[PDB]
């Protein structure tokens, strides 16, 4: 008949880029950022990791290398052997997230698998030492280190644990990722 | 002046079909499925029921007959004496629910009466023995056995208790209802 | 590229009118209602207040006078010295809030500052002595006494504490405010 109001479009372009992270010693989410095979995630996920294992929604499974992390922003960067065509998380550094914007929270809890929740940008600004993004989309261990995107699928932030949920603005998460790629 | 974003349309066509269920010995929700007077609900609602009483939003009140239930899917089917014109829950078996679709949860808790909550389809797939639908719309005893419909009002599922809520896909709930109408 | 689904418009026209309320003896939210400088809030906020202090999002800070309150509806009315141009909360007394309508909850918790959450009108009707509005938007002490507006920004209600949140219909809140301006 007609067309149901839906944010499925955003799911198809963003969700395949979000990933499951495992420990395989003798669990959380992550986000493929670029073709080079760099993935963002959370420290509390990969701490004391023995072997890091990444699993995509297309069925591919890799062993990840821990590039570097940042206790301050709780973020961590992994590195997998990028092969032929990787799903990457849509990014627009020219986009200015506005408060009230619709956002989808994407994460693959070890229980249910990939789960999309819906809310809006509740607030932004600074609250710490040196920048956060608040949202009423459910944000727990199940989707921590996951993506947070607008109705267009553009990456707004990386779900974090710093009725209200938090994310790290994609603009900051980028900078942090880039610096962690440093190799003194 | 202008027109507020609203999913009221879906409410007008679906909500009148959702019903209050009572015990009247010496409480939950249900859904009128067809003109014949068949209503879907939950087992944990009608278990050990003495007299089942159905109440519509138009003010009509019937005594319901328990056709049959299914402990596996927690569903149950009731039967009331369908009179002149019943409100039935819109159904489209040609509709494929997509993840991210907007959905409304409809249920009449014994406290507040009919209550509509809003979310999206978080996830689908299988997780049990032989099929579920996950959503971030509030789903509790207040709306259990209630309807879950898209922005068009089309039935997506039957609220169940198997920050995340669950429903039984309308495609499966149909089959289950049909089989329960069996009378060895 | 394109335009993200967003209720930011409603934020820009309504949010500047919502206010922080402080005690400054030796905390909650409020809503500027009219140019005269009348502000609505909650009793449990200004009870036993020594000095009431109002703070706008534009940086202006006033000392408020308690006009009057109402234990029944938990509302309270303050009065600040309206100067040149005040931000007032959009009001449409010709608008009929429908169930399913999108609504934004606006409040400035003492912790995070102004926070917008999103939901819909779950239910209305009466439930008390002499009229409420239910919604699945988060409603806590952080946004109590705050505004609740539709996607157009029009005031629907005043967040109250009477998974479900409550507000006082703007039509009633108006009448109550007007009567409290009485001075026997």
């Amino acid at each position: 008949d007609e067309t149901p109001a839906s944010y499925n479009l955003a799911v198809r372009r963003a969700a395949p880029a979000v990933v499951n992270v495992y420990n395989r010693g003798l669990l959380g989410s992550g986000v493929i950022m670029d073709q080079r095979g760099y993935i963002i995630t959370n420290k509390h996920v990969i701490n004391d990791a023995d072997q890091i294992i990444v699993a995509l929604q297309d069925g591919r499974v890799f062993e990840a290398l821990l590039v570097g992390s940042d206790s301050l922003t709780d973020l961590a960067v992994l590195k997998i052997n990028a092969t032929g065509g990787l799903p990457t998380i849509p990014i627009n550094a020219r986009r200015v997230p506005h408060i009230g914007d619709v956002v989808l929270a994407i994460g693959n809890p070890y229980n249910l698998g990939q789960t999309i929740t819906q809310g809006i940008i509740s607030a932004t600004g600074r609250i710490g030492l040196n920048n956060f993004l608040a949202t009423d989309a459910s944000i727990n261990h199940g989707n921590s280190g996951g993506a947070l995107v607008n109705s267009l699928g553009e990456l707004m932030g990386i779900n974090t644990l710093s009725g209200i949920g938090f994310a790290i603005p994609f603009q900051l998460a980028t900078k942090i990722m880039d610096k962690l790629i440093r190799d003194g």
